[PDB]
Formats: structure tokens, sequence, C-alpha cells
């Protein structure tokens, strides 16, 4: 809890100044000495241990304005539609937001902007904080802030003026500490000042602004955010008002920074804002609705706004009354903030006795008084003195240079990445495990020819693994953009800055990663071991990664998710990786694809890399090409090895020749290469630094008796509820109120049996004097305190669904939909009953929202009772009277109602029927008739001895007063005795008694289909549950469209790249490659796909679980299904944009089967995109998050392609790794595939793989190799030289074989697949009810 400036605060300031003084080394400012006052010594450190430059910045800022006038200006199937739409509304009226107003706001006081939602607070306090981007100002206006103008502040003074509204962005990994001092040391000038060192003097401005805002103690201690443990949920609030204010703030704008607290923590907020008004002058604004008085009454100037029209503004304790002098009733036990704001509600408000004509209605005739009034005239003569005084009478707002913005920012980054080892540790380790089970698969390559294509493979995925090491690094950039926006608008730092300092921050772990690599992969795998040739290697790989890092922040640095990003970005990486110049040699790259490589900033690195290996170098011939039984004794003149650059009559083939005939790289650009790649690495930092700067902006009565509920914790029971009896009445309201630590919620969970943990002693809940039955769970609605709602279900649809799924399964669809509109018609839900629920910025309210929730728990019919969880909490003052009327409505009806209440109003509490009120331990103090006005329980309180009420005072916080629960309150007795011991108290012991003697022998009504765990049956919650995730998919924003257009594009480019290809020798590995490589979309189809699961599981979890509407196999079974539709038509597109544009079918032709083939390889192109889905499904089961979720996935795939028979066969592999190249679902499907495109046709050799052998004298190539023909497969031509051509392979079988494919076992490697899809689906369920099923 925070007091302000009190004794305490004072005594810390001193002991900090003790200490402080002996560093550094009027009556006043002497630490040992008496009579020092901590509020002189720190208002006069900032000016006097700062120094003075020769700037003119100020130390306090007024504003003032004289006539400020402010004017202004889905599914899917029609996305595209309205985009198109929205194109036209860019190829190519004038409404008054804010009506003209005079006000003034001087240094020293806090003022409060009041009026409904919607009146245009936020508009103003944006004019104010100079913000207006969306609107204009009128001309006429004149804004002065102390002598500047709005320009002068917008330019060179920003930073005096901040704007922060409702939500605080903070590091969560970072402590208060930190935090603090950092922005701390950003806002010292380095300009000499005094004779002590920076660092010090920030840790001393931290320490002393920490002590003023009551923060000492939360020192070193994680700042978190909603999802991480910290400060937890009004010392953050007070972090961000002292940051602010140590960044010079001058005039802090606050819009509702108290939405969604209760009453006590806006209280302390509203608190820290006064003290720091008082004890550094400052200016701070703050727009709030559900006010306290204790908080009223701190407020210096009010101004209250009536549709943007500023009705009043003037000292706060005289506006009530200047509104009471008008001709206006303020109702007693109303807070005056609840007065000025329900004034401007016609509906509610009321004139006084003898003023029903006087009193004006329209927002006018409000101006028109207020203008005419005497106030008016004395603001007026004030703004003109005002004006005529400031008329009478810094290159840049950021302080320290750029070098010391950059290094701070090194330093907070070296903090955060202590804060939070996770991604550099897991990509250090994953880069090193990736190198380790890389290189075995490609352990010890030979010295031979044979060896050759094994080489290349390496040099190719090493790129690759240097390439995209540092993808992770991205998502650091999407967690500091909010953090970074803010700074620069507090003028701290640039983003540039910024940038420059995550760029140097991150260099420790690209060079672990690097190491870690390279050094196990160039040297477990036999490259060239000359320690030049591997220091060369290192350079470039070090130069690619740096050029690929910069890549990828220029592709984050304009994208707000790590899907967002990789969507579009797919396409350009796969155009990378495809045209690196390994899958496609430059030989084999077509006309309209050379354009591709010339620019792509890895090809340079792949060439390099190659030159360097193979260049100068002699590898001994593995095979000749006549050789066999018939040719044991051969001169080894007429031979020749089978490699590319072999020469007849030679043993060993030059690594040059190969290098320039196979891939055409040559020596001549080993250097050039390194720097067209620094080139590279410049363009891309240059470009991100650009973007990160620029492009950013009932029959039945259910009572308790004796209920004793205790739980464990750390080996100790401690009783939470002690002997609480009670009942609930159709008709009646009851509050359940208590203090924080009374334990209402306890209860509240403990009787409707929502609670998974302790143990019921001595209680007992009956029903009409019954035990409980199994049909309780069932015959109770439970409205939780938070919504959570699917954003692309309109209302009446989740009506429904409520209505079908958990209403009896004798009644007819027509009934159910009857009574759905029915509660529509109840609730007033019916003129936005087709609105799509959305999100809170775009969609319903949050009194909609609660009106949604209350409906969907209502139509259920429950028939015994409906626990509200706090409804009138972090709701406005008059959307909480709304949602309490609508209560008083239901039980008007004919409802029980239990609900507890959190910080009522007395016109709120007024409404109820009954209360139970809890103190410390769970323990009873009041149980009876509310009465009216709550007189009836103030004499309960006031005749058994107690400070009588005030005439005029909230009852609700007088009981928290009077049982000692209010923070500085004395009980001066325990009131569990008084009412154990009172007369009330042995009425209701008689009441319970003579109603469980009674109402037990009432004929009770018996249904089997009452006592069923579910009211439908699995089918149809299954069916049901799919239906809503197929159209919440359809309906996503753009989720569809995303997945649509990213298939399309990859398949195009992968299957265009491969156009009509010949089946050359080398072409057949090219088309491998190209199936290879169609597999590479596998990563962002799980990234995109599991948030969706994720939204869903949430919403199942949070409350479709203990509602008991489907249960958890219906719910998994949904989420399996709901994506087969989708899968399956984008793979059967897919197929269509790859298969045909590669040209395979007219590998069909020979053999006449042209259908068989193409209908199996759209099977299994279709098979292969239902498997990804389940295999994101089955990795997300049993994670909490979807990023682990992803990544597990993407080292799975990475698994299995490294071992699916490609890069390396059985014949290659180790022996260790054949299990996983037996149990891959990869290693069926490729080989599937490549036997049905490419099998049973022949190969026609291109003329540099053409072979030259020499026959013997005497001799024709016929005679001389036909029996080497016969014993291997190939064909020769002959040449006008006496030599002759060979090609070694003469049918595509021969490769299929080699590869380890065959044609018989299509079918048999499909089912194969389709098995290992089945176990997928199947673990994924058992997965599911294992890990996250309680
Ligand atoms: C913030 C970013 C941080 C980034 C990190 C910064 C890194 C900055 C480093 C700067 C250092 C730069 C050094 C470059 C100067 C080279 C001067 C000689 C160039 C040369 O000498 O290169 C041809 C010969 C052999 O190459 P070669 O196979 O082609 O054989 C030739 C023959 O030797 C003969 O000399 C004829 O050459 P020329 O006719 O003159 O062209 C021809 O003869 P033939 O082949 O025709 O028979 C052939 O080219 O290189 C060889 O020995 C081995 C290959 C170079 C060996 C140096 C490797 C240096 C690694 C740098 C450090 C890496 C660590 C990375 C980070 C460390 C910690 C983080
Ligand atoms: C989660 C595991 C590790 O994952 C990354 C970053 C570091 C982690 C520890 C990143 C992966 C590649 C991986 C290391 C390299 C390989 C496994 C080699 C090769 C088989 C993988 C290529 C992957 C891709 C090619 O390019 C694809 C793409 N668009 O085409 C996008 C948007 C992302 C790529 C990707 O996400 O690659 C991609 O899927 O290192």
């Amino acid at each position: 809890e925070y007091h302000g400036f009190d004794a305490h605060t004072s005594e810390n300031i001193q002991n900090l100044a003790r200490t402080f003084t002996h560093d550094s080394f009027n009556d006043q400012l002497n630490p040992d000495s008496e009579n020092f006052n901590a509020k002189f010594w720190v208002k006069n450190l900032r000016k006097l241990f700062e120094s003075d430059p020769e700037y003119y910045k100020p130390s306090k800022l007024g504003i003032g304005y004289r006539n400020l006038r402010a004017y202004g200006v889905p599914t899917v199937t029609n996305a595209l539609w309205k985009l198109a739409t929205e194109g036209f509304r860019h190829f190519q009226r004038y409404f008054d937001i804010l009506k003209s107003m005079d006000a003034i706001m001087r240094p020293g006081e806090l003022t409060v902007v009041l009026g409904r939602p919607g009146a245009g607070c936020s508009t103003l306090l944006k004019t104010i904080a100079v913000n207006t981007y969306g609107f204009h100002i009128g001309k006429e206006s004149q804004i002065t802030y102390d002598g500047l103008s709005p320009h002068d502040i917008e330019r060179h003074y920003r930073g005096d003026v901040i704007y922060s509204a409702e939500t605080d962005v903070h590091f969560p990994h970072l402590s208060v500490g930190d935090t603090l001092e950092f922005a701390a040391r950003l806002r010292t000038p380095q300009n000499r000042g005094e004779g002590i060192d920076r660092e010090t003097y920030a840790k001393h401005m931290a320490s002393v602004y920490m002590a003023t805002y009551g923060l000492s103690h939360t020192r070193n201690t994680n700042v978190g955010n909603d999802f991480v443990r910290g400060v937890s949920g009004g010392e953050r609030k007070r972090v961000s008002i002292a940051e602010a204010s140590l960044s010079g703030a001058n005039i802090q704008c606050w819009d509702n920074a108290t939405r969604g607290l209760d009453s006590a923590t806006a209280l302390e907020f509203i608190r820290a804002l006064k003290t720091s008004a008082v004890i550094l002058d400052t200016t701070p604004l703050i727009a709030i609705y559900q006010c306290s008085q204790d908080a009223y009454d701190l407020f210096d100037k009010v101004v209250v706004l009536y549709e943007g029209y500023q009705i009043f503004f003037g000292k706060a304790t005289k506006a009530k009354e200047y509104f009471e002098k008008m001709g206006w009733k303020c109702p007693q036990r109303q807070t005056t903030a609840d007065f000025l704001t329900s004034l401007t509600n016609p509906a509610e408000r009321e004139p006084l006795p003898g003023y029903e004509d006087k009193v004006p209605r329209t927002a006018q005739e409000f101006e028109t008084y207020w203008k005419n009034s005497p106030e008016y005239a004395e603001l007026t003569k004030e703004i003109d003195e005002y004006f005529v005084e400031c008329e009478r009478s810094p290159a840049s707002p950021y302080t320290v240079s750029f070098f010391m913005q950059v290094r701070y920012g090194v330093a907070r980054n070296f903090l955060r990445m202590k804060g939070d080892p996770s991604i550099p540790i897991f990509s250090v380790f994953g880069q090193l495990v990736m190198g380790l089970i890389l290189s075995s698969v490609f352990y010890n390559l030979s010295q031979t020819t044979g060896s050759f294509y094994y080489r290349g493979a390496a040099m190719f995925f090493a790129v690759l693994f240097n390439a995209f090491s540092s993808l992770l690094e991205i998502m650091s950039l999407f967690e500091a953009r909010p953090i970074v926006e803010k700074h620069k608008k507090y003028a701290l730092y640039r983003p540039s800055a910024d940038a420059l300092a995550s760029i140097i921050s991150e260099l420790p772990v690209k060079l672990a990663m690097s190491m870690s690599f390279n050094f196990v992969f160039y040297f477990m795998v036999n490259f060239r071991r000359n320690p030049g040739r591997f220091f060369f290697y290192w350079l470039m790989c070090i130069w690619c990664t740096f050029v690929m890092s910069h890549l990828f922040r220029s592709i984050g640095a304009v994208s707000t998710s790590i899907s967002g990003a990789m969507t579009p970005a797919t396409v350009l990486l796969l155009a990378m990786v495809i045209y690196t110049g390994f899958v496609i040699p430059t030989p084999s790259m077509l006309g309209w694809s050379r354009w591709i490589n010339y620019i792509n900033p890895v090809g340079y690195v792949f060439e390099s890399l190659m030159v360097n290996e193979f260049h100068g170098r002699e590898f001994q011939c593995a095979q000749y090409v006549p050789s066999g039984p018939g040719y044991e004794n051969i001169s080894r003149s007429n031979q020749v090895c089978t490699a590319v650059g072999s020469v007849p009559g030679n043993e060993m083939v030059s690594g040059t020749n190969y290098l320039a005939g196979a891939y055409q790289y040559y020596n001549s650009h080993k250097w050039r290469n390194l720097g067209i790649t620094i080139g590279f690495a410049v363009f891309f930092l240059a470009i991100y630094i650009a973007l990160t700067e620029f492009n950013k902006g009932n029959r039945e009565i259910f009572f308790w008796r004796d209920l004793t509920y205790q739980v464990k914790i750390k080996k100790e029971d401690r009783v939470i509820l002690d002997h609480v009896d009670g009942w609930v009445k159709p008709g009646q309201i009851t509050a359940l109120m208590g203090a924080s630590g009374a334990g209402k919620t306890t209860l509240l969970n403990c009787l409707s049996e929502r609670v998974t943990t302790g143990i019921i002693t001595d209680g007992e809940r009956l029903v009409n004097g019954h035990a409980l039955d199994s049909s309780f769970q069932r015959s109770i609605g439970y409205v939780q305190q938070q919504d959570v709602h699917l954003e692309t279900t309109t209302v009446r649809e989740a009506l429904q669904f409520s209505a079908y799924l958990r209403q009896s399964n004798k009644i007819s669809k027509k009934e159910k939909d009857d009574y759905v509109d029915y509660v529509i018609d109840l609730l007033e839900m019916t003129d936005y009953a087709d609105a799509l629920v959305g999100v809170a910025g775009e969609g319903l309210n949050v009194e909609q929202r609660k009106r949604l929730t209350i409906g969907v728990e209502l139509v259920a019919k429950p028939k015994l009772l409906l626990f509200l969880d706090e409804p009138t909490s972090g709701l406005d003052s008059q959307t909480a009277w709304s949602i309490c009327k609508l209560m008083r409505k239901l039980a008007d009806h004919g409802q029980a109602i239990l609900c507890t209440i959190h910080q009522p109003s007395a016109l709120i509490m007024a409404e109820f029927d009954r209360l139970l009120f809890l103190q410390k331990g769970g323990r009873t103090a009041y149980f009876g008739e509310l009465g009216e006005n709550c007189q009836t329980m103030i004499n309960y309180f006031e005749k058994y001895g107690a400070d009588p009420c005030p005439k005029e005072a909230n009852p609700a916080e007088w009981m928290l007063q009077v049982v000692g629960a209010a923070p500085g309150s004395h009980a001066k007795q325990d009131y569990f005795e008084v009412w154990r011991n009172s007369s009330e108290y042995q009425a209701v012991r008689e009441e319970i008694n003579r109603m469980e003697a009674e109402l037990s022998k009432l004929p009770r009504d018996n249904d089997p289909e009452a006592l069923l765990k579910y009211a439908a049956p699995l089918w149809k919650q299954y069916l049901l549950v799919s239906w809503r995730t197929i159209v919440q998919d359809w309906r996503s924003p753009g989720y569809i469209y995303s997945k649509i257009f990213l298939v399309v594009s990859a398949a195009l480019f992968n299957g265009f790249s491969f156009f009509k290809a010949k089946n050359n020798m080398q072409g057949l590995q090219n088309q491998m490659f190209s199936v290879f490589m169609f597999f590479i979309p596998f990563n962002t189809l799980v990234q995109q796909m599991l948030p969706y699961f994720v939204k869903q599981r949430d919403v199942y979890e949070v409350r479709e679980a203990p509602s008991r509407t489907f249960s958890w196999f219906a719910f998994i079974a949904g989420q399996i299904t709901s994506e087969i539709p989708y899968q399956v038509a984008v793979g059967t597109i897919a197929f269509f944009c790859w298969y045909y544009p590669l040209g395979l079918y007219n590998n069909a032709t020979p053999t006449d089967s042209v259908n068989p083939r193409g209908v199996l390889m759209w099977m299994l192109v279709t098979a292969f995109y239902v498997y990804t889905a389940t295999m994101g499904q089955l990795c997300m089961s049993f994670s909490e998050l979807a990023d682990n979720a992803a990544n597990l996935a993407t080292l799975l795939f990475t698994m299995c392609l490294n071992f699916c028979g490609v890069l390396a066969g059985p014949d290659v592999l180790p022996g260790f790794w054949i299990f996983m190249y037996r149990c891959n679902p990869f290693t069926y499907l490729v080989q599937a595939m490549l036997s049905t495109g490419l099998a049973n046709t022949f190969v026609k050799c291109a003329e540099r793989e053409y072979v030259s052998v020499k026959p013997p004298n005497g001799e024709s190539c016929s005679t001389y190799l036909d029996p080497y023909i016969k014993f291997a497969g190939g064909y020769f031509e002959t040449r006008n030289d006496g030599s002759c051509a060979f090609c070694q392979m003469s049918s595509t079988n021969t490769f299929l074989k080699s590869v380890n494919s065959l044609y018989s076992e299509r079918w048999r490697n499909f089912g194969i697949f389709i098995a290992f899809i089945a176990i997928n689906i199947i673990l994924t369920v058992i997965f599911y009810w294992l890990a996250r099923v309680p």
C-alpha cells in the first residue's frame, strides 16, 4: 500500500542523502543536521547537481488555451472485394469532436477530466499532449505552453509532454531498479556536471525516485507483465509514473490508467500522482470514470465534458456547489465525481424541487449557462492575463550522444538476455546438436570421385545452417517494439540507436553459434584439412550469417508476429534456398531464372566455398566406364572415369575441371564473392536501420450448514472457511462480501463445486432439505468474471450453441431457438444480436460482453442458482448500475442469485436484498436483510456498540472499517463472537432447521435425463464442435487467404523453377531435390496453424471445461477434424500447381499409365498436406505455448528430412542411424513420389555429361562396349574422332534403384504413410488426455 509522502518516506530520503553525501565529498540540505526536510532536498537536487547548460530546458510547464476547438472527418469470400473497395478509397464531413473551451493548468496542480464514455476526454488529453494524429485543430485556437507553441513542443522539446493511456509497456524480465536506472542514466547530462561519476548519480537518482513513490522495497524484482510474475498490479503503475518522472516529463496525460482497477488501486495511483505533482513541480492530467470520494479529495482542478462541450472547469471543491446552484439534486451517499458524471445522463439525474423548469437539458444550454456565469468571466480574465504575460516575455530533444545511447542499449540488451537466457541457449545448443547430427550423416567423406556429390551436398547444407541459424533473434525485435516506441516518445533515444545496440548485443551469440557448428562440421566431415582453407571457409560462413541476419531483421522490422513475417517471406527464402547453386546448377538453370541467381547473396557464398574446397585438387578415380567380367585385362588408356571433368586415359580427376564443367564455378571469383557478400551485408544493414527509423507509427431452495473448508499449504493446513451457514431463496439477491483475505471467492467456488483442492470437514449442503445428487452441477449456472468468447461467433450463434449443447436432449430445436430468442429479448440484446463478438477494441463493449456471458449461462436453463463471480467489478459506475438493474430484473422473474461483490458504491449496494459478510479466516460476521438504504444492516452494527455511520458515507467502506478489515482501522471487538452470541444467529439457525425439517417432505421430481454427465450425446458434441471450428477458421481475418497464397506461391515457384525438365543424369537429381524442397512450407504452415488451436483450447479449458458443455474427446476430435478439409483443398491446389508445370506426366506417356500415376501423386500430395497438420497438432497437444510447439515440430521435421534417403541412403548412413531411416514418415513419401513421377522412361545425357572412350586399336565401340552395356545400362554415340561418347544411364529405373525407390512399392509406401498419419492422430488424442485433462 502507498500512503504518499509520509514520515517514513522522509526518513528514507534522509538516509539516502546521508549515504550519498559521503560519496559527493541554507540550513537545510544537510542530512546529518536537524530540521532537514526531504522535499526541499529533492527539489533542489535536480536544479543543483544537474548543472545548468546553455539551452533553455524548462523545469516546469503549464498549458493554457482560450478557444481550443478540434474537428475531424469478415468472411474471406468477400474480403478481397472489400480490399478492392479499400484500394478505391485509397485512389481518391466536418464535425467538431471538441467544441470551444477555455482552460489553464499550472505546475503543481493535479487536474481531472470527467465525463461519460464517448464525451471526448481522450481526444482532449491527446490534444493537450500534442498527439493530434487523426484529427485537426481549429485555427482560431491558441494553445500556449508557458510561452512556447505546440509546434515548438513537438519539434525540439518533446519528452516534456508525455501521453500514456491504458497499458504499461515494460520489459517483463528487467528488475525495477534496472528499469529506473536505465532512464536515470539516459537522462543525466554528460556535459561535465560535478565531481561525481555519472553512474553514481544515476544510481542515486533511481534510489531517490524509488523512495519517493514507495518502490524501494520492490528493487531487484522483475517488473513482469500480465503473464510474467512480478510487481502485482499497482506497483507497476507506480513504476511507470516513476519512469515518466525520471525522463523529465513535465505534463503527463493519462486516459483511464486505472481501467479495470479496484477503488483501492485507483486511490493509491492517484495518490502517487498527487505526490508527483507536489514534490516535483508537475502538471498531471488524469481521465477517470470510477473515482472514490477519497480519491476525488486529492484533485486540484476538474473539467467536466458533455459530448465534448466542457460545461464546467475550475476548482474541484467548488464544483458540486456550482451545480447545486444550477438547480440539480445530489442524492445522499453519492460521490461527487459520480454526481458530476451522471448530471450529463438524461436517463439518470433529477432536478431540485421547484427547479423543474429552470435547469438546462441540452449541452448548448449548458454552455450558455457556463458562459453567462461569473466563473467563466473570471476564467477568461485569468486566461487573458496568462497569455499577456507569456507574450510579453535545443537542436534535438535527446540528451546523450548517439554513441552513449547505443552503449546503454547494449547494456540493457545484455541485462535482458541475462534475465531470460531461453532463446540464446536454445539457438546455441540447437546449432551444436544439429551440426553433430548432420556431420554424423556425412561422416568422413572419401577422397575419391565417388564422394563428389556428397561433398557438394555438405557444402550446401552447411551454408543453409549458417544462413538461417539466426532466425530466432527477430523474436526479440517483436518484444521491444512497444518499449522502443514509448522511449522514442519520451525522447530518450532514437530507434536507430536501439537497432544498432540490438545488432551489437547479439555478436557473442552469433560467435558462439558459428564456432559450435563450424568447428565440428568442417572437421568431422573430411573437408580440406589445411588451416588456410578452414579459415577462409569460416570467414565466408561468418559473412553469410551476417548477411542473412540483417535480411531477417529487415523483414521483421515491418512485422508484428513470427507467423506474420513468415507468411510473405517464405517465398523469398525458398527462392534464395533453391537458387543457391546446388539444387539447380547453373548449367541447368532456365532462361528466366538466371537473374534470380545474379542477385542472390547466398549463391556467391556457395560458389566461393566450393571453389575453395575443390580448386587445385586431384581425386582418385572410383569407377571406370569399361569394366566388369569382360574387361578384367584392359589397358588403362582405353578406360575413363565417370565424373564430369574426366579425361580418357587419366587415373585422376581434377577438381578444377569438374567445378568448371558441372557447376561452372571458377577460382577467379573466390575473393570477389567475399566483396559482393560484404556489400550485401552493408546494404541490408542500411535498409534495416532506415526501416526501423522511418517506417514506424424456482421451487428448490439451496442452503448450506456448518460449511467448514480447509486446505493444506506447505505441509500446514489452515481452515479457510469456519462454520459458514446460509441459504439462497428464489426472487432474492444475496451479496457475498468480504475483505481481500476473507475468502469470499473460496466460498463461492466451494458452494458451486468449482474448486479442485481442499476437504470439507463439517459442511452440509442441501437442496429442498435433501442431500446433493449427481444432477447438482448441471442445475446451477456460473457467470465467471472474465468473458472468454470466440472472436468469430455472433451473439445469436453463441447463445444457440450453448442452448443446443446444454439443454435437455428431449427438447426439439424449435423450442431451443425460441428460448434463445426470449433470452435475447429479455437481456435487451436484440439490437446487436447478429454482431460478431470480435475483440475488445473492435466489436462489443464490456457491458455487451457481460450481457452476452449472462445470456450464455442463462440459455442452459439453470433451475437452481446463478452464481455470479463479481459482475460489477472492473466496470464503470453507469455500466455497473445497468448490470445491477439487469440482475434485479432477472431476480424479479423468479430467479435465485448469489453473487460476490467487490468494492461497490452505495447506490449499487442499496439494490441487493440480503448480505453475507465474511472477515479474516472466512468467519461470518453478518447474514440478514440489507434493509432500505442498508439501514437494517447498519442497525446491527450500531446497537451492539460501534461508531455510528455518517449521514453521507459509503456503508460498504463503513463495514470494513467497523470490522477492522479496512487499511488503518481498529476492530475494537472480534465480531465473530458477537455474531455467534446474537439473536440474529439463533433466528438463522432456527430458520435453517425449519427449512430442513419441512421442505424435505416435498415430493421431489425424478428424471434420469438430469443425472447424465452431459446433456447431449457424444456424436452431437463432436459434430457441433467440428462445425464451430471450421466456421471459425473460415471467418478468421486473413487465415485461409494467407494459407492459400503461401502454398500457391511456393508451389508455383518450385514447379516453374523446374519447368519441363530434361531427364539427363543431372536433371533427375534436380527433380529429386525439387521433391525434397516441396516439403519446406511445413514450418510456415504449422506456425500459422498453432495460434488458432491456442484460441480454441483457451476458450474450452477456461470456461467450457468446468461448465460441462462437451467432453475433452469431443474438443480434441473437433480440433483434429477441423483442419482436414482446408488441408485437403490446399493440397489439391498445390498438386495442381506443382505436378503439371514440372511436366512429370510426360514420363507416364510411354507406358500409357497416365491417369493412375497422376491420381496417386495427387493422393500423396494431399496426404502430406494432412500429415503436416496432424504432426503440428500432435506436437501442440502436450505443450503449453505455440512457440514451443512450433519449434519442436520444426526440430522433428528437420530430423525426419535429414534421414529421408536423399542426402545419404541406407548404404551410406551409419548403422546407428538406420533406426531413423526406417521409422521416418518421409522416407516412404519421398520414395512413392519419386517412383510415381520418374519411373519407366528414357534418359538422354547432356552434352557435358558424355564421357569420351577410345576403343582399342582395330575395334569399334559397338564390339568393344556391347558387353558392358549388357552388364550395366547405358548407351554410346559415335564421333568423327575415332573415340565415342558414352552415357552411363539409359533409363530412369537405374537412378530410381540407386535412390532405393521401386515402382512396385508405391502403393505400399502410400499405405505406410497413411499409417503414420493415423499414429499421429492417436498420439494427439492420448497426449492431450495425459497432459491437459484433469
Ligand atoms: C563485425 C564483423 C566481424 C567479421 C570478422 C572479421 C574478419 C576480418 C578478417 C580479415 C582477415 C583477412 C584475411 C584475408 C587475406 C588473405 C591474404 C592471402 C590471400 C590468398 O593468398 O588467397 C589464395 C590462397 C590460396 O588460394 P588458391 O587455392 O586459389 O591457390 C593460389 C596459390 O596459392 C597462388 O598464390 C596463386 O594465387 P594468385 O595467382 O595470386 O591468385 C594461385 O595459384 P594456382 O591455383 O593457379 O596454382 C592460386 O590462386 O589462400 C590460402 O592459401 C588460404 C585461404 C586464405 C587464408 C586466410 C584466412 C583468413 C581468415 C580471417 C579470420 C577468420 C576468423 C573469423 C572471425 C574470428 C573471431 C570472431
Ligand atoms: C527450430 C529449429 C531451428 O530452426 C532454424 C532456426 C534455428 C532453430 C534452432 C530455422 C530453420 C532452419 C534451421 C536450421 C537449418 C536446417 C534445419 C536446414 C534445412 C533442412 C531447413 C530449412 C528451413 C527453412 C528454409 O526456409 C524456410 C522458410 N521459408 O522458406 C522460413 C520462413 C523459415 C525457415 C526456417 O525456419 O528454417 C525454413 O522453414 O534453423
